[PDB]
């Protein structure tokens, strides 16, 4: 079995592997990579997204989010105060003035201390969640608006059409926002490529073991459980590295820096915070591999979770017994 300790692993495709998408994740898939929940892919030399960041401070961010976070400082919840909005000019200053910038630090590892120290002290402003994309039109490989679609997937492994639609998410970061632990919708894939900026540090949990986290979670969280089967679906809580390792629970980490793409795997539990001022593109995909993934996601019905169009068909589909229940959810 390949990667067996369920590491984290790192790629560095040629020109010529970078020309297929599919064919690449099969390869990683074929190395073991998955097991991690995530992997980093470094792009070749020859690529890239974009020719330059120099014209985007009038994209609009329309609904920043303010983290707040309750709880102990390893151990906390954030809901997300909706502010004015602002553009990316507007919001790239606000990052850098004295209240929202990075402190000085030694490296990655001191930063990261400080962060799961002082963290919750704080209420950073994340512009999450954008439609949009900042890869160049021209841009062939690897362009996070020009991948096989979901539905398309569906289709093609299981023969029924189904609407919906499948776009890529900018996410406008500064330091100490927060990605709350979480898999994707359905345990899709994601990929999510640091466009420009300070790092992102990344936390995982194997798929094989993320019902080990998510026991973790429900004693930890013992409210938010009582109220939701799958209150991870909502993406508020998070958890520190130093208590999942008081709690023997498996997870790796890595920080992902500007030119790079990470990918989570279908089942993948997975959490992080930015440095400071940064952009990110992320979106889902499928693969022929995901639809078990799919068809035994967990869900949640309770209200809080509220999510986009395209994952009722999802639902529908894959998970026919439960879709009267979640969506009653919806509405
Ligand atoms: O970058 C972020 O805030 C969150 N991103 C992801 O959870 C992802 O790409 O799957
Ligand atoms: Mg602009
Ligand atoms: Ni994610
Ligand atoms: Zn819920």
């Amino acid at each position: 079995a390949q990667n067996p300790n369920c590491n984290i692993m790192i790629f560095h495709p040629t020109k010529e592997e970078f020309n297929d998408f599919d064919k690449y994740i099969a390869y990683m898939e074929s190395q073991g990579a998955h097991r991690a929940g995530l992997a980093k892919i470094i792009p070749p030399k020859e690529w890239k997204a974009r020719e330059t960041y120099d014209n985007i401070s009038e994209i609009l961010i329309a609904t920043p989010l303010q983290q707040v976070a309750s709880g102990r400082a390893g151990v906390f919840t954030q809901y997300h105060k909706k502010k004015k909005a602002m553009t990316v000019g507007e919001y790239r200053h606000l990052a850098n003035s004295k209240k929202y910038q990075t402190p000085p630090h030694q490296n990655f590892e001191d930063l990261e201390r400080k962060y799961w120290k002082n963290r919750i002290y704080n209420s950073p402003i994340y512009g999450a969640d954008i439609s949009g994309s900042l890869f160049d039109e021209n841009t062939k490989q690897w362009n996070l608006g020009h991948l096989g679609t979901i539905q398309d997937l569906l289709e093609k492994e299981c023969g029924v059409v189904i609407e919906g639609v499948n776009t890529p998410y900018l996410y406008f970061g500064m330091w100490k926002t927060t990605f709350a632990w979480h898999t994707e919708d359905m345990d899709l894939y994601s990929i999510n490529y640091l466009h420009l900026g300070e790092p992102k540090t990344w936390y995982v949990v194997p798929p094989e073991h993320g019902q080990r986290l998510e026991r973790l979670a429900r004693e930890l969280f013992p409210g938010s459980s009582r109220g939701c089967g799958a209150f991870l679906r909502h993406k508020v809580a998070l958890i520190s590295p130093t208590v999942l390792k008081e709690n023997g629970i498996p997870f790796n980490r890595i920080t992902q820096e500007a030119g790079e793409f990470m990918v989570t795997f279908p089942y993948g539990y997975h959490a992080g915070f930015n440095h400071g001022f940064n952009c990110a593109e992320a979106i889902n995909f499928a693969t022929p591999r995901w639809i078990d993934y799919g068809k035994m996601a967990s869900q949640c019905s309770c209200g809080e979770a509220r999510v986009t169009f395209s994952m009722d068909a999802f639902v529908r589909i894959l998970q026919p017994e439960r879709y009267d229940l979640w969506k009653r959810g919806q509405d």
